[PDB]
């Protein structure tokens, strides 16, 4: 049967689903770990002992245990983010869709998904698989993995709350699929991992970690990359930010043991309930429990990989939208609102620019501001909102992702860079916000393709247009058809640095994304930073 | 006869000189002062004792005694700046130019030449103030004063060589014009003071100090200011360099009195010689004798005198041209030639800011480069070139200049602010060099007006309005005429800032003249320089 699969942990039985008038097999929550509960919570994965009998992947699993978006009650925009499941730490499944008929070696996607650390679903209606496997004939797997102070507490030192295991939650997925994605038709030599936002930064952490190296192929991150400085913390603010939680709740602090059980009592809303408490800083676009750079899963800082090219050497596919910073202004600049175009007055941009680069002194505040400023025209308030907007896209995603493009670049085997600046006609989030954070996933999943959601034609070009580019990436390294009369996507080099625009207009290639600002965010900031 | 005045010094004998097919009488080398030579030398002056007879002013006097430019030699764009007369330690003379018939009391005009304060003189033939006093009906006076050592060298506390003996001989010259102008037509009660560069800043100097701001009514500033960075030292680095040249003439320096007795053998050349050994810094646009904050001609900082509003309070009328350091580079900045294009590769680039802005540390280095660097096309040699030549403008006339003005206007009776960007089409320095630092100054005296001189009928007219707004407002205050039908230089005020062009085509106001540039001069660097 073709929904009938044979793995080494056991059998699985998919359902078939339909998809653009046609059909493809779905196999939905196959476990690839035991249930983190109970001791377990904080601890790293176990492999899914095999079970006998056949496991019934029909429908989806449970989402991990994670905080939930409010703020606009019944509003899609912000909804769609949130968990359509029952949230449970019992969470860590995959989701399989697969070409009908069966293919016997193709091509193999793993997404991971975004959600800073803190939240995230494989759920997601974004995230169907089906019109990409369907669409291109990749096999198209989701893994899940823990987050919050459940994927990322870290105690380092202890070895009940280690930190990054839900770090090693994905790459026990990544173990799955390197070992039986064959039996589903998917060739385990050929996977390409690619996430966005916290997921892009996984996958850039999976090409460092000399762990995780050899159980893929080749990459592709949208909007993240492992330097993020929101990404990751050291052990020291790890252990100080575990402490904090424990303190929130009124646990013994003696010892990482006593912390650590206390902690294990709680239920997980109780978890969920303080967690944003233990930021250092009045801040936005920073997250509680983040990867620690611990000497193990990293083996030094990342910085030193990146300069001594110790990660794995591939071809990688990456890149970021227009307006990364908006939605982060939205929930926590004052001065910008969901219904208001949003207009920003001095005072409001100061106060901004302090959120948004919380670890500045008042001199690196004053050169941030100074950069982002015109003097010409100071009191401009749509200058002042999208002023902030560049700043918070800028140092949070474009600068680190174009510091990790060129310090790869250097070392790997082939880079595509990609600037998304569509704007969906269909999209509920007000005009301000421009191309949202998240907002190309749509695109790359195909659900403009979909006639009912609403999407323009050229809208379904370009999403087939970006599915092509990644899926034609997944199976070979490079995007382009070989002797396609398309425009091609030029190789990022080291020298030339070119990239291209993603868009509904005919194809444009640039070179040097943003360096005016980049080199500021990377070299000069720093060292400013440094220095006082 | 017209061309015998009395004053109260004596009797004076002028000469009748032709002008536009016309004529003036001109009173040239009256003395102000007692020849400040051997015991007096360094001395602050002293006032001419009286003379019996007829004192002969049909000829020009000598020059103060000055480095002489050699790097041209016999290129007029470098000798028509250098002295034409002889050069002595007596050269504290003064010259007049009377309309004819002579003027019973018309408004008086006083300049004060440019030069670094190292060099300059009244007689060069750019300052022929014929023209002017003929055109506009003013009487026209041109001061001297000591420069280099013999007028700026500061050993603050002894009484031999207090330092800005310059000044003071320009104040003693303004007394004079105070005292006698009355018999030569002019009002004593109207007389503007106006210099270019370092005249510019000595015309803000004499509006600051409180011995001086009695003497004269309006000011007019042409590309100097003041606080620029150069025009100022502390009685410290004063001390530090009037020692260092004793040194280097291998003199006693156990005592000021041994120093100074010392300097005092020396012929004129001995310490022309060796006076830029003296520098703290490999710099550009800096030099060795200058004003000295001393507590008395300057009672507190330039800076706190600026922020009190402890100034004369009067009208004023400054700008700046479109290239103001172009010189310098020529002139000390690798990479740039008299005979060449002068594109600049990056090494150059740097090499010269740091010629630039020689107090800065590395950090400061790096924040300047940063905001002169396009770095979506850093090779380009034409960028870096006029790159470096705004660096070296902004750092030392614009942005010191428009901080002046800023702080003047909130405490002023009015302000009017130009931006000179003319190339005259004869000029012969080469055209990378652009509207060069004291090029307005021709068209301010009218030599347009000399058709030998082979400018153009719309250059004979920019300097005829130059002329008359310049006249015009050292009459009223306000360089437009009352109910004339021509376009309204606007008066620049702390709210809208407003500033005019001053060009062959259509006036065309502007607002916040180089804003971007200068907040960052004037406000960050200085800010970052004193916290790293
Ligand atoms: C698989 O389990 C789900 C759980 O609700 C159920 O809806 C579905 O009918 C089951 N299918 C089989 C064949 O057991
Ligand atoms: C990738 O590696 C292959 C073999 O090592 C080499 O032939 C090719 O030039 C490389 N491509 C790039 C873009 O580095
Ligand atoms: C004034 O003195 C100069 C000095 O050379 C001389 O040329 C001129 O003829 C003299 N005129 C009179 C009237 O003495
Ligand atoms: C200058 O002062 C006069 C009298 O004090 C006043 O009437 C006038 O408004 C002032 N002008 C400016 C521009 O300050």
């Amino acid at each position: 049967s073709e929904l009938l699969v044979n793995t080494k942990s056991g059998k699985v039985m998919g359902t078939r689903v339909p998809v653009l008038s046609s059909h493809i097999s779905a196999f939905l929550g196959i476990p690839f770990a035991e249930p983190p509960v109970g001791n377990m919570r904080f601890r790293r994965p176990e492999p899914k002992k095999p079970w006998s009998g056949v496991w019934n992947a029909s429908t989806y699993p449970n989402n991990c245990q994670q905080y939930v978006d409010e703020q606009f009650p019944g509003f899609s925009g912000s909804e769609m983010w949130n968990p359509n499941r029952e949230m449970s730490e019992d969470c860590l499944y995959l989701n399989i869709w697969v070409p009908s008929p069966r293919p016997k070696s193709t091509t193999v996607m793993v997404w991971i998904y975004g959600g800073g650390f803190y939240s995230g679903s494989s759920t997601l209606d974004v995230y169907n698989g089906k019109y990409l496997a369907y669409t291109e004939e990749v096999v198209l797997v989701s893994l899940s993995y823990r987050v919050g102070a459940f994927g990322f507490l870290a105690l380092h030192g202890s070895q009940e709350a280690p930190g990054n295991v839900g770090l090693l939650d994905q790459r026990m997925a990544l173990q799955w699929v390197h070992d039986n994605i064959q039996f589903f038709g998917g060739d385990p030599k050929t996977v390409t991992i690619f996430g966005e936002s916290a997921g892009g930064a996984s996958v850039g952490m999976h090409i460092l970690s000399p762990g995780s190296r050899d159980l893929f192929r080749r990459a592709i991150l949208q909007s993240g990359s492992p330097n993020c400085p929101w990404a990751s913390v050291s052990v020291a603010e790890g252990r100080r930010r575990a402490v904090e939680l424990g303190r929130n709740l009124n646990c013994n602090l003696n010892s990482d043991e006593e912390l650590i059980h206390c902690l294990r009592e709680k239920k997980p809303q109780e978890l969920i309930d303080v967690e944003w408490n233990v930021l250092p800083f009045d801040s936005i676009f920073r997250f509680s429990f983040v990867p620690v750079i611990d000497g193990e899963f990293f083996p030094t800082s990342l910085e030193s990989m990146l300069n001594s090219g110790n990660f794995k050497k591939t071809q990688i596919l990456l890149g970021v939208n227009k307006d990364e910073g908006s939605f982060f202004l939205l929930y926590g600049a004052p001065g910008f609102s969901k219904d208001s175009e949003s207009k920003i007055s001095r005072e409001d941009f100061m106060s901004g620019v302090k959120l948004s680069v919380p670890h500045a002194n008042d001199l690196g505040l004053d050169a941030v501001t100074l950069q982002y400023t015109d003097w010409m025209d100071d009191n401009n308030g749509i200058k002042n909102r999208d002023g902030l907007d560049d700043i918070v896209g800028d140092h949070n995603v474009i600068c680190p992702l174009m510091h990790f493009v060129n310090k790869y670049t250097k070392f790997g085997n082939g880079t595509y860079l990609y600037f998304f600046n569509h704007r969906a006609s269909n999209l509920v989030w007000p005009e301000w916000m421009g191309v949202i954070h998240g907002y190309e996933i749509e695109f790359v999943f195909g659900l403009p393709l979909v006639k009912e959601l609403n999407y323009t034609a050229e809208e379904e070009a370009l999403s087939r247009r970006i599915m092509h580019y990644w899926a034609t990436f997944a199976k070979t390294g490079n995007p382009n058809e070989p002797h396609s009369q398309e425009s091609k996507w030029p190789l990022f080099t080291t020298k030339e640095q070119k990239f291209i625009d993603l868009n509904t207009e005919p194809m444009k290639v640039h070179q040097r994304l943003r360096v005016q600002m980049c080199v500021f965010w990377n070299q000069f900031l720093p060292k400013l930073l440094n220095a006082t």
